C-alpha cells in the first residue's frame, strides 16, 4: 500500500517538496 509521492511528508505542518502542495500526510498535488 503505498500512493505516490512528490516529496516528504508534511509533519509539523510543514511540506518541502517546490512545487508540490500538502495532502497531510504527505507532500502530493
Amino acid at each position: 500500500n503505498g500512493l505516490p509521492v512528490c516529496g516528504e511528508t508534511c509533519v509539523g505542518g510543514t511540506c518541502n517538496t517546490p512545487g508540490c502542495k500538502c495532502s497531510w500526510p504527505v507532500c502530493t498535488r
